């Protein structure tokens, strides 16, 4: 796309606001474990690596419909504002859970683990696949989508091993990620902080604005009129009393401001 | 919907309003014992009989502060708001945590210290020119909260509420009333305030803390815009949780301390 | 105080020197365990919370008098010493790296001495008057009676647990009052900068710097410093820096000396 | 010596690779791809013998630029200059697994280990190989298992501190290893590099993955990496960590990294 | 001195290389150990603290010569790069030490206590005594440098107890530190991270110079054209097989920058 001069005057601004609910593994909001996985279960061998339906945290994503328009005119995003919702619910020790120091103390906190990441583009965002074990059968559940075949590369880059991040609580985290040889029309930003019980380090404000402009002052190009927000918000696991374990997550609000832009 | 004019310059057209807030820990009551904390912790017998004691729930801190009076007629074509411009705020009593002498566990075998207070930290502060815009959710949708029923939670409960349901929201109108696990912010409101949290979590974690009186947080938005006093009330709200207190058999408190608070204050004409 | 113009030509500028020792309660540089505290005991409840003597913390504190200014109190105007900045340091940060003293040690006693290690709090300030304190503790039945040299309220109660208003002081005395139960008044000390931190936790390692290359400014968001009223400067500080851990698990603070070197000139004020 | 840059058509290229990791199974087709071999511990100083591809070494490669002309008798010449990289560690989300064949938590009723522990990440991008120096925890280190590594080829004491005259230059991918080979910062004039290293024994990684942040490869004089002989050279270590199978065996875990390097015609005194 | 202005033109400017070798205890390169101190003994109490020969780092510094100079001219140092060398030795647990998961799993990396500090001067750093114990007895090695009497003030800041880093190798860390109430010739900067087994967190790199101008712009100026660099660089314990314990360190590289300076 060859991109030319900013759009000026009343109507050449919009703001698009949403959130995005998590999609730790059971992700329909009527039904138990709602904004957790199921229990985590444990393979006894590589060649056994079978996760339960459910127990696979997933990329939350949406695409949205951009205002009307139409040298032609693209909706070109800015900046956002973006925030995890929800943390002051990890300030919760009295849960059904494991306790400190001999049945007497509080009820652990979600702890451990943090993932967190968002992109906003003006198309999909493009996925890598990688994985810690080629062999991981997903066939407990066929919603996730996942490549056809298995190959012992794919513990490393195999670029023969792509998607794009089109459906919503369906492409596992543990096995897709940003394909940084592409999204060139997508701004992709994320964190990991691993550990078995780790403390969560989380802020929140509705004060921080990120450009999404790039080194030659462009942003996001909306193709087709369509705004793509993805995620993935961990925030650690629940012990429950006998020791099972479940990811935790949060919601992810945004407020995205766009541009009109002409391209030729 | 409030249409900003020009600053009102020269003379008396600033002014400062300063403030502490005591935390709401579970023990509220100043005249007696455990002031400053909470009740002991109890943990759910299961995740459908889940009842939290009286006392045991830190809840948000809130004021309401009087501005001066300016406007005597009401009517006028414009009138004048005092609009928020920055903040200086610090917690109070951070050097009360250097004790290891209480009656607490201890180290070594009961030869070393008590164990200081330690463990989860939360960190919030908001400043508006009206109550804080709440949010909903919570890590168990079927906690129960009559123990207190002082406490302000939504009349029902529904499994949706372990994620993000914008058909539960609240106003903090409060003060060690709203229960800080089940009330965030509101991001999708709160356009005439400016908040700022942090939490840092795990069970025996070390609180990192730092005081001064010598840091400005600017209030002023993106357009060069503070929070605007609607009725000449300015909303300040806050929580600062620094640990827990581990008592002798284990049994474990949570501890706060107090926030204070030193606002800047310009008048603003704006349309009316 | 109304504040005019800067004062310049030569001799408008003086600096100050100093370092304070530390005040962990084993305060006499003649005796065995200065720089530490006696060993720490632990209530039996919070009725019965007594410290001993001697393990209780307190901050340092010194005023230093400047050079006297003004003779001549009939006039419009007065000058003041206006602090601007401050290059401070804790000293002896190197004495940490030290595992070979009478310790507990790790590994089924074959490992290092335990080094000093645990909570840190750091803490100073400069002013041109005391430090203004408001009294807070995590117990307000707590009983300094067994050392009556520590500057304490009167009488106790309930709500001192937060913040009350009524109890106040000012740090007007080094190595006595409690770090515990004093901290710095934030609707005072207008005339005074602190800056203090604290990280926690039983054993947690410590994290401390050391460099000559840092200045502080002690300039206000309207450009003024601390001004000396009675060409008196006031510097206060607690530099904890962890426990030492004895063979059978006794503990003792340890504290490190600070250093400061403030740089001061010449204000106009109105008379 | 460098003069003026050169303006026009084609004065600028941009080079984009990924390298992937070699902890020591270095073979895609085989089961245990970017792991390494289970971990082995001498029994003394003087008997310490690594197994066969229990040792990270580095990744790196040499990119071919567009040919220029290289006559040593003329009196300018027309250089590579590197101006700036992108890079990132990819598939940082793999990480988030909890369900692999590894010990777990709380009586064997919670997750699996994650992947954690140790982190080691290096980068450099330069315009001749990465100049190494020697130094290792262990001067009588036996790699003898493995006569592909490239090690010195004589030991001695002084190899536990810096000693000058035990360097190499990193020209060969997985053969390097991490543990005796460093970037030598006596050298390296025509090179950028960048390491971090987190310790200790199950540390949580962190990690951090975004396509926003550019690195710039100019030194203080405005002047990058210049590529002698139309080589443009990448090398990289990204160790996020240790996979705990269940009975306690170990073995390091890494990650592939990307690269987009932007480059610019630059003439040259000769 | 009395700075006057930077002299211009030809041979205004010249740098020095150099890197310093650990002080750990064992210092001699030709012995098993370089680079690691003796293993660590611990008092019975603190009237019998009577450290090993060789368990007790020391302080690495040089004195390098510059340039013949001679209102005088002077070298004034500017800026310093300067890396510690070998990082990546730490990647290493197959030594033979403590091992994780009843001994199945990874030696112990070299972890705990890390303390770093360089110091560049135009003479020697001024150093100041001050100890965790003022009895510690230091006779079982003649060529440590340390005072002749021992006294209770000396567990604070007593400033009768003072020296000049002019040795290499032999003043211990443990009891001398940089005096803050001199050293105005002279750019320190340190760092320690304490506790028992806490992971090193180190840096390299060949791109960051360190700026050695003070608040006047006027860096370390070389008296009798002498260059003064200083360092102390421990990276944690290896841990034996028994638990025993040994400090180590690791060098540091140093290019610093001087420039002619008129003085009066
Ligand atoms: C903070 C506090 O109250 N300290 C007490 C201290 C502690 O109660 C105890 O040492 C635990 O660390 O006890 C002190 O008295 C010790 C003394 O107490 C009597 O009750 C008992 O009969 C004696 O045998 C002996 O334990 C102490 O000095 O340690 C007093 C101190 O106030
Ligand atoms: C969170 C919760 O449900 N707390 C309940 C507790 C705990 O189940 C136990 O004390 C175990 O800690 O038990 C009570 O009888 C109590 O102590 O008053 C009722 C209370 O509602
Ligand atoms: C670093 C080292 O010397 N490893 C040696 C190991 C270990 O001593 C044991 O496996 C204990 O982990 O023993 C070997 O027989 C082996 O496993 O093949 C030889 C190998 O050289
Ligand atoms: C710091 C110290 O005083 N070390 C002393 C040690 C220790 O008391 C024990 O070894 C316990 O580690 O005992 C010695 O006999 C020794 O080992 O050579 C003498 C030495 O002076």
């Amino acid at each position: 796309i060859e991109v030319l001069n900013l759009v000026t005057g009343p109507d050449s601004i919009t703001t698009i606001e949403l959130y995005l609910n998590t999609r730790m593994g059971q992700n329909d909001e009527s039904k138990d474990n709602y904004g957790y996985s199921e229990k985590v279960t444990v393979a006894n061998s590589s060649d056994q690596d079978k996760p339960t339906s459910g127990e696979i945290p997933t990329y939350s994503t949406a695409r949205i419909n951009l205002p009307m328009l139409n040298t032609l005119t693209m909706w070109e995003a800015v900046s956002v504002k973006t925030e995890v919702v929800g943390v002051s619910s990890l300030v919760n020790v009295h849960m059904a859970t494991k306790r400190m120091y001999d049945d007497k103390g509080i009820g652990f906190p979600v702890e451990g683990m943090n993932f967190h990441m968002f992109a906003v583009g003006g198309e999909p965002l493009e996925l890598q696949f990688l994985t810690g074990n080629y062999r991981t059968d997903y066939s407990a559940n066929d919603k996730l989508v996942v490549p056809p075949i298995k190959h012992q590369s794919t513990q490393g880059l195999n670029p023969h091993y792509k998607q794009k991040l089109t459906k919503d609580g369906a492409f596992p985290v543990e096995c897709w990620c940003p394909d940084p040889s592409k999204n060139e029309n997508t701004r992709y930003y994320g964190s990991y902080t691993g550990g078995q019980s780790t403390p969560p380090v989380l802020q929140f404000t509705n004060t921080v604005t990120t450009v999404l402009l790039d080194e030659n002052g462009v942003g996001p190009l909306c193709k087709g009129d369509g705004l793509y927000v993805s995620c993935c918000d961990i925030v650690g696991f629940l012990v429950g009393k006998d020791g099972d374990m479940q990811y935790r997550g949060l919601p992810r609000y945004f407020n995205i401001l766009l541009r009109k832009r002409t391209v030729r």
